[PDB]
Parts: structure tokens; sequence; C-alpha cells
């Protein structure tokens, strides 16, 4: 059974042998200077009374992900006082009140919140959706825009629902309760596949959608199990339903293992350590730390998902590496405490491309500390 049920989560720094106090002292200066570092490392800017964002550095913009991500971090962290700064930013400029995307957030705006694209980004909205729930769930609602629970099920709705009430695309295939790349077009993204999420928007969800979010959780997991290399556990960015390498897109080639996929590895192994659902999970965490035990994080590439080297480098070899010590959760093999050892002796990245590493970082320093938890609905 998983830490869902027992509710003890695995501590793998103190496995390898870092102190309790060491632990939680690193946990709280990452929160720290992410959050309120220097200009070279913060990611977070408070923004009035009441706003904040987190900036995607790289592109000088602020994305749904980021936002979303932001306030997974402040839920985890008990940090009410910026979660709630976060959502009301992305609640006042991004979240759509009309239109085919009604209750979606716009992926992304300028740091002062003018939209540079009205087109969702479905990884944005469940992270949304699973940090409200988490905030309801520790913290209780409150009068709105801060009726947690009200606001996670009212993007949740949209996300199963949405083409029906009159115009606009569902984020979810009806037919294979897989979640899409976008609403208009009919492929995926691995990275966004959250199983352990669609098991807890089975409990919190409205009613009549519960159903449909337990087999989403069960076909996201079979799809992931379809999506990843069978010898280098590598997924490509943009898959079919049928999990083989989505065409080239008119804005990239996203076929091959780079920054998108790197997640694929930390949800798998989180949801491992939340459900222990499938013991594939474990498999593929040993296969993708096997590829990269002897690759030194200064010769991180894009590979193909057959494992082949470009010259091009990894753009967020520090996020790469994250998920790679993340996949530790639930790797058994011979690199998972070398893993979480050669995180733990990495810093923050610096310059102008840390946003997402650090983001990857975040979530890493969360879970190999034993602090990426689900918060359910239980006695005080
Ligand atoms: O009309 C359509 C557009 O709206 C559509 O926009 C897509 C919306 O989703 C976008 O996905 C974002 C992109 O950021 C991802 O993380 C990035 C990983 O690379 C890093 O370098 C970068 O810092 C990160 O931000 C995030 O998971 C996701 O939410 C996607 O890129 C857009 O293409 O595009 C097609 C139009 O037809």
């Amino acid at each position: 059974k998983g830490a869902y049920d027992t509710g003890t989560y695995a501590n793998l720094f103190q496995r390898s042998g870092y102190r309790e106090d060491e632990i939680k002292a690193r946990l709280e200066q990452t929160w720290n200077d992410l959050f309120y570092g220097d200009e070279h490392t913060r990611i977070y800017y408070p923004v009035g009374d009441d706003k904040g964002y987190m900036l995607d550095t790289g592109n000088d913009d602020v994305r749904s992900a980021g936002m979303s991500y932001g306030m997974m971090m402040a839920v985890q962290m008990d940090k009410k006082h910026e979660f709630d700064r976060l959502w009301n930013y992305a609640y006042t400029y991004m979240q759509h009140t009309e239109g085919r995307y009604k209750d979606y957030f716009a992926w992304h705006c300028k740091p002062d919140g003018t939209r540079l694209s009205p087109g969702p980004a479905p990884d944005g909205e469940e992270f949304f959706a699973m940090a409200l729930f988490f905030a309801s769930n520790r913290w209780g609602d409150g009068p709105a825009p801060y009726d947690y629970q009200a606001q996670a099920r009212k993007i949740l709705h949209a996300c199963l629902h949405q083409g029906e009430q009159g115009e606009g695309d569902p984020m979810w295939e009806p037919s294979n309760r897989l979640i899409k790349f976008i609403p208009e077009l009919p492929f995926s993204d691995p990275s966004y596949h959250l199983p352990h999420f669609y098991e807890l928007f089975a409990q919190y969800a409205n009613e009549q959608d519960r159903t449909f979010w337990k087999e989403a959780a069960e076909a996201s997991r079979a799809y992931l199990r379809t999506a990843c290399h069978p010898v280098t556990g590598l997924s490509p960015e943009y898959a079919n339903y049928d999990g083989t390498p989505a065409p080239v897109q008119l804005h990239g080639d996203f076929r091959h293992f780079y920054s998108d996929a790197y997640r694929v590895a930390a949800n798998v192994a989180l949801d491992w350590e939340w459900f222990r659902k499938d013991p594939w999970q474990v498999q593929q965490s040993n296969r993708i730390q096997a590829f990269f035990s002897d690759i030194d994080v200064s010769d991180y590439r894009r590979y193909t998902i057959e494992g082949e080297p470009f010259n091009e480098p990894a753009l967020h070899p520090v996020g790469l590496l994250a998920t790679n010590a993340m996949a530790s959760l639930a790797a058994d093999g011979p690199d998972a405490d070398s893993f979480v050892k050669r995180f733990w002796n990495t810093p923050l990245r610096q310059g102008k491309r840390r946003y997402y590493d650090n983001c990857l970082y975040f979530f890493t320093m969360l879970a190999l500390s034993g602090n990426y938890r689900v918060y359910q609905q239980a006695a005080a």
C-alpha cells in the first residue's frame, strides 16, 4: 500500500545518510532562494497587496504550468500567503470568464498580466485543480475567489465538459480517458499524465465525474507503459494516443527525449510512492536511472527515445538530473542511492534559463525529503 493509504512517506535523503535537521534546513533554504533569493536565483515576484507570479526567466513570460507549480510548492510547504497571491494572479489575469476556453487559463501572459495567447495548456489546469484541492484540505475554503475546492471543481468540470454547453473542446478525449496536448488536437504529451492526481480528482471532483477520473487514472498508467522506450526508459515530449512519438509540429520537433519528457520519470515515481499500484513503475525508474547511470550532468544531451545522443546539449540539465533523482521514489536498482547523493550535491541553477530546472529541482527536494504529500479530507 502507498503513502495515500499508510500516511508514511519515504525520506530518501535520510535513507542516504543525511540528518533530519540537515534535510529540513536544506528544504527551507531551497524555498527561501527560489521565492525570495537574489535576482539571478529567484523565480517568484510578489505584486501589490494580494498577487504574485512565477517568471519563466528563459522566455520572459508567466506560464499556467509555472503558476500552478508555484501553488503546488506553496501548499506542500504550508505557505498560504504565497499560495493566495499566486492563485489570485492566475484567477485575475489568466482564467477565461467567457468563450470556447471559459474556466481554462490562457497558457502565458506578460508579467503585468497581459495575455500573450488565449489557448490553454492542460498540464496547468490539472496542477491548479490538485493544488486547490490540497489548499481546501489543509487550510479549509475561504470567500471567493479563495473557495479553493469550488474553484478546483469548476476547472475540472470545464476539463471534461467544455464543448457541451456551447463551443470549445474538453482536455480529456472521452473515447480513451487520456489528457490531450491541447483541446483542439488529437494527441497527448506523456509528461501531462498524472494518474496519482486523477485518483484524487476521483475523491474530490463533481460527483458525476468521479468514475471518469478513476478510469483516467488507470488509462494514464497504461498510456505511460506504452510511451516509455522498453530499453532506455526515455519518452518523447509529444506522443500519439498509441504512445508512439507524435508527428513533427509547426512550432518544433517534439519526438525526442527533451525538456517536457523529464517530468515522466518524476510523475511515474510519485504515483508509485502515493498509490503503489503499477509495479512496471519500479522497472521504468530502474531503466531511466540505468540509461543515465554513467552520464555526467555536464554531458546531458537531447536523445532519441532509442538512446542516440544529439550533439545539441540538454537546455535544462539540472531539471533532467532532478527528475532522474526523483525516480529513486520507485527505483530499487543499483543507481537509486547515487542519484539521491548527486542531487543533494547539486545547487539551484543560476542565470537566465534557471526557471524550468529550478521548478523540477524544488519538486525533487520535496519528494526526496518525504514532503511531497497527499493532503486528504481527514479528521484534524
Ligand atoms: O493555438 C495553439 C497554442 O495555444 C498552442 O500552445 C501550446 C500551449 O501549451 C504550451 O505548453 C506549455 C509550454 O511550456 C511547458 O513547459 C516548458 C518546457 O520547456 C522549457 O524550456 C520552458 O521553460 C517550459 O515553460 C509546459 O509544460 C506547457 O504548459 C505549448 O508549448 C504551446 O504550443 O500551440 C499550438 C497552437 O495551435
